[PDB]
């Protein structure tokens, strides 16, 4: 068997590449080591945020061209798939993180004419809910975040992906990736294919397949923990959140929570650590148990600042975070064409927090899989 595009992962970036790619008339397989809609990669939970602000202007234009693309999907498969619950950022807002910096990003909204609205100390304790919080934190609500239905999103892929043509195909993992001149070969534990391209789309497993062809890209692997709580207060208004804090000495100090997911039943809502320690040498060395210290870390935050929320968890879960390993790095996409001879008819996806950017990354990664180059500036995101 041969195609014009094999795709190496059926999370929610391949699934996004194969239905773009198949939509545009180009026969594609999806392989996928366990099955679709699993749990045990970096797509955990109900779950993701949706913002325009970035601290990155290139990122920050990005957004705001994949908000068409998110709705044009809503449209095709028509199920809201982004509530506008609100974006609020808070904390130091000087200190460098993975969700960004809030200074240098209030700036670029500025800028870019987005519309935010700035909060002390108290007003934040006030409208959201948050107790004991040091009197210099400050940050913004930007209206326009909200909560991304993960799990929605994935069944709309999947649909649209098989409705257009690509064979999706679970339970067959790749073992070896060899591109030529003429095209990619492809080794699973099943069997055997030839691609045009190959786009690789398959989280902390990467590197597995680019190590034997001389590559290697840096990035580290987290498990970090996830845990539901009950709602106790009940709201008044309440947003996403992610608290900007100067890290400690055990780990970076950084917290986030979600309002209840409008789709769901009940008043549960999520909340996590993004605690970029321990990360594991490899994927498999994941436990798929909550860590007790980064949970005793969320619950006891919790317990002192959001008293609106229960602080003993109702369940807990982990995901896997894929991110740079360099700070000044937000995601690896592109091809491999600077790693490795015929490197261009490799097309990955490597790190991140991409779920926002699924809609574009998709449509990115099939431009590259099919037509050697994209227009959209992703010239400082190549690996
Ligand atoms: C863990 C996490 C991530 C996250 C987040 C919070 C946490 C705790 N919050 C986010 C947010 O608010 N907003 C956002 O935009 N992103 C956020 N993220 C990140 C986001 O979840 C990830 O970027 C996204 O889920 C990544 O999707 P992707 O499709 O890239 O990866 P995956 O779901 O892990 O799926 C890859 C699939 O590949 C299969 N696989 C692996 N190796 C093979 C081989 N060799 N052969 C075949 N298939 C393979 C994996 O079984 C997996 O299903």
């Amino acid at each position: 068997e041969s195609y014009d595009v094999v795709v190496v992962g059926g999370g929610p970036v391949g699934l996004a590449t194969a239905w773009q790619v198949a939509e545009r008339g180009h026969r594609v397989l999806v392989l996928e080591r366990h099955t679709f809609f699993n749990e045990n990669g970096g797509t955990s939970g109900a779950e993701r945020h949706w913002r325009l602000q970035y601290t990155q202007e290139d990122l920050f234009r990005l957004t705001l061209e994949t908000l068409p693309l998110w709705r044009a999907l809503e449209s095709r498969c028509e199920r809201r798939l982004i509530h506008e619950i609100g974006s609020l950022w808070f904390g130091d807002t000087d200190v460098v993180t993975n969700e960004g910096q809030i200074s240098g990003t209030a700036a670029m909204m500025d800028k870019l004419s987005v519309r935010y609205e700035w909060l002390k100390a108290t007003d934040i304790e006030r409208r959201f809910g948050f107790r004991g919080l040091p009197r210099d934190y400050e940050g913004f609500l930007q209206p326009d975040g909200g909560t991304i239905d993960v799990r929605g999103t994935l069944a709309a892929l999947f649909t649209l992906a098989q409705a257009a043509g690509a064979t999706l195909r679970a339970g067959e993992t790749v073992t070896e990736l060899v591109p030529d001149a003429d095209g990619v070969s492809v080794t699973t534990d099943r069997g055997t294919y030839r691609a045009g391209k190959v786009v690789l789309a398959c989280g902390p497993y990467t590197n597995d397949l680019l190590e034997p062809l001389g590559a290697r890209l840096a990035y580290s692997v987290y498990e970090m923990a996830i845990a539901a709580y009950r709602q106790a207060t009940p709201v008044t208004e309440a947003p996403f959140w992610f608290a900007f804090q100067q890290p400690t000495p055990q780990d970076t100090n950084l917290f986030y929570g979600f309002g209840h997911n409008p789709w769901a039943p009940g008043e549960f809502v999520r909340c996590g650590p993004d605690f970029e320690v321990d990360p594991l040498d490899h994927p498999s060395a994941a436990t798929g148990v909550a860590d007790r210290r980064q949970m005793d870390r969320l619950s006891g935050w919790l317990r002192d600042h959001l008293p609106t929320v229960d602080p003993d968890p109702v369940r807990t879960s982990t995901c896997l975070a894929v991110l740079p390993t360099d700070p000044e790095r937000q995601f690896f996409l592109g091809t491999a064409r600077d790693l490795m001879t015929h490197g261009e008819k490799l097309v990955v996806y490597g790190a991140g927090w991409a779920f926002k950017f699924v809609p574009l990354f998709g449509r990115i990664c099939a431009d590259l899989a099919v037509e050697d180059s994209t227009a959209y500036d992703i010239s400082r995101l190549a690996p």
